[PDB]
């Protein structure tokens, strides 16, 4: 549950990320990847990247960081009602690609970490607060629905 204040925050955060959605879509993969090798393993069409180098240069994992973003983009636009945009995403989450709720809370972290490296001092302790709890929202939704579906 978020304030009006704090919603304003997470959109004006967001603006950032949609000035160069590509590359903040492509280095929050990165980050995932790299921090977390296990995350890669869920990627049929990425398991070969061996080296960040060829993560970089994949025009692939940009486009799936595009399509990545504009999904989370969406659903934080509806300031929390987003039980329409959130169901198919958990329902695919749990039953196809088979994501624990660990490597979500794994990628909202790495959010923040790009939010901070691409913006540095420009990433305030407010905005910071507000995009958390927006990441924490978004996956306490879905842990909803994974508790529904019976998965872990
Ligand atoms: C902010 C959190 C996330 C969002 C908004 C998101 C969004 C999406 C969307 C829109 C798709 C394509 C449609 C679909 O299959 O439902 C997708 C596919 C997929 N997602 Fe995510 N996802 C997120 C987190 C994750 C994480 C953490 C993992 C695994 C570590 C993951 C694994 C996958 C896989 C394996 C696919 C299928 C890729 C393919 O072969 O095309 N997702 N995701």
């Amino acid at each position: 549950g978020l304030s009006d204040g704090e919603w304003q925050q997470v959109l004006n955060v967001w603006g950032k990320v949609e000035a160069d959605i590509a590359g903040h879509g492509q280095e929050v993969l990165i980050r995932l990847f790299t921090g977390h090798p296990e995350t890669l393993e869920k990627f049929d069409k990425f398991k070969h990247l061996k080296t960040e180098a060829e993560m970089k240069a994949s025009e692939d994992l940009k486009k799936h960081g595009t399509v990545v973003l504009t999904a989370l983009g969406g659903i934080l636009k509806k300031k929390g009602h987003h039980e329409a945009e959130l169901k198919p995403l958990a329902q695919s989450h749990a039953t196809k690609h088979k994501i624990p709720i660990k490597y979500l809370e794994f990628i909202s972290d790495a959010i923040i970490h790009v939010l901070h490296s691409k913006h540095p001092g420009d990433f305030g302790a407010d905005a910071q607060g507000a995009m958390t709890k927006a990441l924490e929202l978004f996956r306490n939704d879905i842990a909803a629905k994974y508790k529904e579906l019976g998965f872990q």
